[PDB]
């Protein structure tokens, strides 16, 4: 349960987890694992005011894809938009678990969020989810008026594997020459299918997200080692040339996160490629500080969320 | 803005509405009218904790029908269930606007809610919505295991026209001989397409729900006068014999509601037919006190909601 330097409320949260333990998450069935995140997010009162949510199914990727469009309440007009990709190791997560996080970004930015309901793992494996995610991003750019947004002012955002997804959709958009993205918001992202960074070693345990979880997560995503080496799986492996021309990025990392180092390394690589990057480490924080509803009123977390919303606003303004 | 006897917070709410007025709701387009309720429900922080929500589409009424299944968080097993039908004059309403109300009943009862996404008016007219509502009720009884409920322990619930819907689904279930319903929860229900009760005269104006709204609501539902005279439209017109054998009812009405009298009259008719009825008038309250999120922390409203949840629990227990 925690290290020295962990923010006090976070550290109380970690101690409570260890008290009355439970099996490691990765010993559970996907169904049961999913129930854990659902339960935890439901366990606490949180503010969801100021938004309006409507479902929309689209036809893209030769497929039906469900969207949750989340819009600032009582605002008329074609608003700018950001795609939102949820985290959860590809096994876990959905819209309701992530709804508070999304609410915060939407109300903070004044922009519309389009949550993409991508297929989980291991129901599907790489690269189904990211193809869905890219397809939906293309759809919003081209048909955004159908959901009251300006598809020409378009960002991608997400936490954890969702941050992986956002980084990869921006790579697929570069690669494909479309659509134009204003911004990429990478919240404590997964960027590499390797497990040997200093932060992976330091925080393997006792900080909610564990090394054991991460490896189980990737295994459910794909066991194909050649898949894992592709930049659309591990974007940290991309070269300068491949990174060149990517949209401006805000990268937030957590001090006590196994993903910390690979997140800050990717920010470094983007920078070396001439991409505009702001890389900020939130000290005292664990993985998913901005996601976990019990931590949603922690002052540091509120400050991170005000930043993430503001920086979205900044990049989504009229030309 | 209000009468003497209106509860203080409610009366403050009414004064704020009149200040910086706006057109009557019934001068708006359905789309715009819908936006008003959506905006108002989003305008305030409310507690949505303790539930888990999942969407499920079914095939019934020769149709695809969307359900939102709302379940007490972290409870394993086949739970009892109540259908939930939202209000909004058939023109307005949906799941998110009603989600807090539903959350309260779910967490209070320990039972699962099945919200039925029936087709609005005037997109559709009577009796499309109630046929959907009945169909979905039959579906849950027969296939409830598919969504983790015991369909044999099944109630209907709703507010306003949703209360109309619940009363009518119980009549359609009687009529059809199926399914078995444990209970009917009628929250300030619409029961008659007439507009001459004392409460309609007394509170025509200045208490949020107006006579002008109610008549516009019914017109959008159906202008067919012979439809309006059917017991599946105006269940107050039903006879003792038709009412005989209906499930136990809790009816809550609001003192300052145009629907008050027809709601308490229907309770009376049920009683005269030998049906078990509890009829309770919440004094100081306007129409939809239990729905409107700005009123959700008013002590009287909390007491009404604790009652509605408890009485659901009472009727949904194992034999
Ligand atoms: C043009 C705008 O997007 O404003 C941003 C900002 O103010 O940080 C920005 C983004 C990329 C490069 C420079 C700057 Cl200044
Ligand atoms: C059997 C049960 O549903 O308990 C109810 C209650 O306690 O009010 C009830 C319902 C109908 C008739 C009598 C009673 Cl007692």
């Amino acid at each position: 349960s925690g290290s020295p330097g962990v923010e006090q409320h976070t550290q109380a949260f970690l101690e409570a987890l260890e008290q009355g333990g439970g099996k490691p998450l990765e010993q559970l069935s996907p169904k049961d694992a999913r129930a854990v995140l659902t339960g935890a997010q439901a366990s606490v009162k949180v503010d969801l005011s100021g938004i309006e949510v409507k479902e929309r199914t689209i036809q893209a990727n030769g497929q039906s894809i469900k969207l949750q469009v989340v819009r600032p309440a009582n605002v008329k007009g074609e608003l700018p938009v950001f795609m939102f990709f949820h985290g959860g190791g590809w096994v876990l997560g959905d819209f309701p678990t992530h709804q508070r996080l999304i609410r915060d970004l939407v109300v903070g930015s004044g922009a519309v969020a389009v949550y993409v309901d991508y297929t989980p793992s291991p129901e599907s494996h790489y690269p189904t989810a990211i193809n869905q995610a890219y397809a939906a991003t293309q759809w919003v750019a081209e048909h955004g008026k159908e959901i009251g947004v300006d598809g020409k002012r378009l960002a991608v955002a997400g936490n954890a594997v969702g941050g992986n997804m956002a980084a990869v959709v921006a790579l697929k958009a570069k690669e494909a020459g479309t659509p134009a993205l204003r911004f990429q918001l990478l919240l404590w992202p997964v960027t590499d299918a390797s497990f040997e960074t200093a932060s992976y070693k330091q925080f393997a345990d006792g900080h909610f997200l564990t090394t054991g979880m991460m490896k189980w997560f990737w295994d459910n995503y794909t066991t194909d080692a050649k898949a894992r080496e592709q930049i659309y799986a591990s974007p940290l492996r991309a070269s300068s040339e491949q990174l060149k021309g990517l949209p401006p990025a805000l990268v937030q990392t957590a001090e006590f996160d196994v993903l910390r180092d690979e997140g800050e390394a990717y920010a470094r690589k983007l920078n070396a490629a001439g991409v505009t990057v702001t890389s900020v480490r939130y000290n005292g924080m664990i993985h998913d500080y901005g996601l976990l509803n019990p931590l949603s009123q922690v002052p540091a977390v509120k400050a991170a969320m005000r930043q993430a919303g503001t920086e979205l606003k900044v990049h989504l303004q009229l030309e």
